């Protein structure tokens, strides 16, 4: 069989070809010991990964390999597939092979650098490099579609049209799930609670994961809020302590509509999905208006669909019909085509293999991956 | 039975001898895919033709094969013909006759090599090669009269006299809808609507299609155009966005009648007609006069006749009448024709048959036909 | 005096009459500040044009309010209008005839407005709209050739002979040294340099301007910089760091001759250019052949009159004699041909005339300019 | 002295008398523009005539003023005696004689005209219209002959006898050279060239004049021409491309000797010169026979003359001697023939005066000539 | 006049606008008896503020009303602000608008309960709160620069460009001179001189103002101080008891650098300025590299500015020209700014109304202010 091994830019999402539940979901964490060990019997190890450094996150100091969909350090990196491979798939690489999964618009080093790994450290007998939004369209049971994929790192809109990918209209923003997690950090400061290293920065990712939504309107939804106390709710820490959060519920994830929160200058995913299809040939566009496909944990969140859709329908001409993919298990979309890439037939002679790598150097990667 | 596959410039329009109307009108295009190919499965050909390939042509690049009744690119008009006899006829050839169209005044060694591709290719029984517009006269049902013949990329004027054509009057201008189309397009850049590759050119020229019409009187119109909205008129485009053409209607087909727009110096249709008469010699003149025959959907422009009949009045002498035959079926009128002039028994000696071909080569279809 | 003022797509271009180089020169922007202001002073302005928009870029978002010829935001525009006048040649236009250039085939509202802004806000005493082609071929000194005008957001072919120009054989195409710059911002992550806002696309504007250039070959081109780094060039950020390119050099400007890389269908420049030599009639091909005229900054790449002399002499037939004209200083050429056109004495009775105006409406700038 | 002053069909042949060449020699077009002038500062003219139209030919349209030997528009005939007199044998028209010729059987108003027009537009002195075969005859040297004169617009046979010229078998026909170069326009299509405009059928003319001879026998050349490529000759085009053209050589030129290929009723110009010989009494027949004088460039053709002998004597009694009198120089014959008639001495007594014009009227001219 | 008030964690200081020397500076500091009063007079009294407070230490509790920027105890830091307006500057609050500060990412309430306590407690006629580093920067008298303002509770990083601020490029941190002077007895216990009660915090706060300085490097300088007696220095405790200090002397403001010395994750001001810096745009980084600068009283020590700039030309890239302005009198640059804009004219406009309060609650302060 074959593996299928997302490495988001927060999640790592791990599995066999086939199944429909993934044998691996745990964040991209390497950790490393922040103070000095003192139990000998006991002891130590140099480095924590997985959900092991996740749950004694008080001690560690926390590191991505992963910004913004590139890999910035290989070494944490390759700890953090030894772990898929080795403990978490208790699996040996060497008799599988690899499918691995990436952002639209990357620099070359990076797949260059994932190629080598595979096939000098860890050996695979064959692998692969494929875009995000090409796998989740997949899962989605579909050939046409614009799919608007936004991770931890990355947010990105893909067109497709009679599996036809368009390159030109392939848009990209390095707004996402991490960057929103900073601006509710940047934020909660509003109400006096403090979080400054990476072990409270896994708090306020939890905060956003449980609590927030999106609200259809903003500025009607902030006189809501300033004029009632019916929008704040009530959150545990790990330590006891209870915050009440009010607006800052809903004005995190609102980021994503207008980057100008955080100082970047482009437009939000609405108008960004608009300006993707509006590169787009015009006999098209009518069947991408109605195929919006949502994929990755950022566009999880409460009534996000409905917003983007009155969003699209704003910009849109009236006339059109505008209809948004929202699949309930969407933040495993992007893993559960590669589920089903691996199991086509027809895609077992797109493999890379050994043979060829070692004829065509590291550069074949380019000449057989899109 | 026999087949009569009339190859226009524009649209191919197929059936079975006999019939009222032709079974199969799909335009004659070829679409290559333009873009890189991502959704890996069983649909996906190398090439696709007529209405299929006209549905998904957003993403296609669109060839004509067929350009001013010239066939520039043989490869691609073999595919169609391919089409058009194994999956819209559902026919086998090489039992059936085959009747096929031509535009007066051609290459020689273009009927030569539709003959040759007619004859190896398809194994074709018979075959034979008929001047379209003497069809059209045919469908009408009489044995005097000029047509007027003006499809997607020919036009032409033959005068017919009791079944006699006579050669030294046909009048052939490479003036027809594909350049009224171009010069539509060239022209709704002046409101600010851009159309540059191959797909949106069908949509112009479904605009011209539904929206077009020959004025009575050129300078008038102008000045009504320019002194009132009334004439402007809106089309929704596949995308949704409305466009208001005011004068654009009807500028567009008024290229018929002064060539000049799009700087060609032959005279204009009423023109080309009044001197592909005045050719003819005296006696017959009167009889020409009032027979002039339509045919070709460039002709279906709502006016055309009342306007025409003006300008030639205009050119004839007072005493004479002229009348002309504008039958509502005329686009079809070169096909249906053809299925009148395979049926009669006077014809089953005039195929080409494979027999002679063996013997005579590529050249017989010039001493057997006009 | 007469004023002479190119409002290019990218670079705006003002002189008196009869001068040899532009008084000012300078890009077409308007910023916006995108941040809060915190410090209160007398300094601040709602929005900065010019070079001092250029120089402040960091701090704010740079519109252009051209783009592809057409002009799409109109206050922009008057406030750009206001630059040139009153701060760079510090003039009052109410006693100056301006001259204004325009792009071949554009919506004829533009030059509508365009008048109308001249002859109301600014109440110039008249103004001629010249075509910016015809213009360039002034500068040359010549009456004859084939000019290729290329400037920031328009490529447009003017075929003209004994000078009369053919209205049937111009050729314009919306790709141009913006769409360049924008490809290499989409090409420059493959190094993992990320340009994303419009600063920073002046950035990459400024890369393009000094390291690219136009290989004479293309694949071979490839194989050695593939083979090699004697073709990858250093360049420093404002900010200080180093960044290192190598095919990417040429690369960016290939677009001009392989469209299909930005997504667009039409045939590169020198395909484009053969169209337009061949649309016209046949006598004059041979003089056309031998006069081609090239202009603006698009065409300002080292090896570019080489490479596309190549290109034409390939489709041109043997005998033909290719000769290019590129002078040094074409940068310039559609402003100093038009000082002739301002200074050549016979030229006096073809400016638009306020009192012709104030009775034949904004529509009189139609029927005396081409 | 005198002026001799062929107006031809195409080409004016002028001069002084006495010379045995004719100094000017320049096609008889007028050609004005077809397309808009955006050029200010070129000397642009409303019409250029002679050479300098031939030149700018590929942008202009061209009329020629004579059809058949009639003048149609006499507005640009006046335009060309004007260049002809003032700008190619730069002479004071009212201080010379002229010498103007005819074809027979010419409709009266049009020598009338002629007349008129040098005696009150250009206030000649006096002049003289002489039937161009009978200059032809005295330009052989001879009081006896058949002459055939075949110009560009008619093909006429006089016969002569001891200088008695017998109106009643004076043949004309409406076919020559201009028909020639229509007919080589029509068949060229056959190959796949199309030629439609003015300035092409010149290209025609040119490629007529070069390539084209009349068989010996047809359907002889026929078969060789049909088996074999010996035959066929490339051509270049002023803009480099060649055409390569093998029967089309011969069957443009024998239009003239079977006019049923353009669909004239009447004979060959080899029986029409049989005829005019038949129509004359018995006894000078044999005169006649031996006697046949060519002239006009339609008569330039290799192998006219051999052709002629062999279908006169195919047609001619047996026991008669016929013989081609076809000078080298036959193409100036028209012109040359009446410097020595304007020159002889007995000539100064048959001019048409001044004085006797303004009593008599445009109708002096018929009475006083023939 | 305006009344500008720096309540700073561990200094207070109040002045009028336009002076430049505060009328009044001192510890924020509210004491209170911790033993029995045996003695009956009229001088004990229930609660001591400021200096004479300081003087009374040794029979005292201290409590710092200020802890990390934040305002915690409400009762005694309003007894604070009483004992500025009427003991130290011995004025009435009604008569005279006042200026607050604050850092940058402090709570809601905060500010809104300064404003409310203002207003309604002391009843002042207008209040504004501004940011402390903006306020350092007017004092430099520049309009461009990254500001690092570090007092004793708070540092951060706020980087300006003419006038306009970042709010994403803000970084602050919770480590300032209070926690030195906690780690400074947290390491003094090693030569066993121990200082556990409020009273001798102002011991060793004395000590760290008195004797500390940056070394140039960590290390060397260790080696020094452990090698030889060069550096250890004597001080003399109010007790008349001495200590001599060695690297204890470097070791107290190292923790700037390394925040690791008190368990903090963050990382040194240095990193931290470097990253505040990246935060901000690319065409802007080079001003703020020249523009580096330094306020408050924990950026006083001998040798931080050098080491400082070390530091930072180690991360910035080679070619950037870094320059850190620190003047000499920095430790009430924060306050001097404010005198500026209570003065400035720019600025009347800015106050908060008491007329303004009364309609809008506490929330007025906040869309006026930044
Ligand atoms: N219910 C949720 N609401 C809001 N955000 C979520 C939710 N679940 C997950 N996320 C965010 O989505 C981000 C991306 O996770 P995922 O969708 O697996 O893509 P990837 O891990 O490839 O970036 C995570 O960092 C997480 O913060
Ligand atoms: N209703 C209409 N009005 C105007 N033009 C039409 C109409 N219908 C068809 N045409 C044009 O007529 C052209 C030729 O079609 P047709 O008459 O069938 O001749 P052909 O044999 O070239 O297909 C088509 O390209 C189409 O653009
Ligand atoms: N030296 C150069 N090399 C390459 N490209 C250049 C150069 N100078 C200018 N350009 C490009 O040419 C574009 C247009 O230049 P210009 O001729 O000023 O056109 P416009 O008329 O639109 O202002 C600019 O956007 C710039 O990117
Ligand atoms: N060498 C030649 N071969 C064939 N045709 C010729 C040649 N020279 C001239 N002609 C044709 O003869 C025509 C008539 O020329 P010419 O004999 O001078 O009579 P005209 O007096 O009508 O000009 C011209 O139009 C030209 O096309
Ligand atoms: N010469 C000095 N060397 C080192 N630290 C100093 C010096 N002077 C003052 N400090 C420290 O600076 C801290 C902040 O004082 P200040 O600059 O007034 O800011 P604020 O009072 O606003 O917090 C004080 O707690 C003090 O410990």
């Amino acid at each position: 069989t074959a593996l299928v091994c997302d490495n988001g830019s927060g999640l790592v999402k791990a599995g066999f070809a086939g199944d429909d539940a993934p044998r691996a979901v745990f964040p991209s964490i390497v950790g490393r010991p922040r103070h000095q060990g003192v139990m000998v019997g006991m002891g130590q190890k140099d480095s924590y990964v997985g959900d092991e450094a996740q749950s004694k996150r008080g001690i560690l100091t926390l590191k991505y390999p992963i910004e913004h969909g590139i890999i910035t350090n290989w070494d944490d990196m390759e700890k953090i597939w030894h772990h898929t491979f080795y403990n978490e798939l208790r699996v040996a690489p060497e008799e599988h092979p690899v499918l691995l999964t990436e952002a639209p618009l990357n620099p070359k080093a990076n797949r260059e650098k994932m190629t080598q790994i595979m096939f000098e450290t860890f050996n695979v007998p064959a692998m692969y490099v494929a875009i995000q939004a090409v796998l989740s369209l997949y899962a989605s049971g579909r050939t046409t579609g614009i799919v608007l994929d936004a991770g931890d790192g990355v947010t990105h809109n893909v067109p497709v049209y009679e599996g036809y990918a368009l390159p030109h209209a392939i848009m990209r923003l390095d707004l996402a799930g991490r960057d929103l997690t900073d601006y509710l950090m940047k934020i909660l400061t509003e109400r006096g609670y403090s979080f400054v290293t990476t072990a409270e920065r896994e708090i306020v990712r939890d905060i956003k994961e449980k609590l927030c939504y999106v609200a259809l309107d903003f500025e009607n939804e902030m006189a809501t809020a300033a004029s009632s106390s019916s929008l704040e709710k009530s959150y545990e820490l790990p330590d006891g302590q209870v915050i009440t959060i009010g607006n800052e519920r809903f004005r995190c994830p609102e980021t994503l509509f207008q980057p100008s929160f955080i100082g970047m200058e482009s437009a939000g995913i609405h108008e960004t999905t608009y300006n993707g299809i509006m590169k787009c040939d015009i006999d098209i566009r009518k069947d991408l208006y109605a195929n919006n496909v949502l994929s990755g944990g950022t566009t999880m969140y409460p009534g996000i669909g409905d917003r983007m859709q009155k969003e699209i329908t704003a910009l849109a001409p009236s006339t059109m019909k505008i209809k948004m993919i929202a699949p309930p298990e969407r933040k495993y979309s992007v893993w559960i085509g590669g589920s089903i890439l691996a199991s086509l037939s027809t895609f077992q002679q797109m493999w890379i293999s050994k043979d060829e790598y070692e004829e065509a150097g590291p550069s074949i990667v380019h000449r057989k991956c899109f």
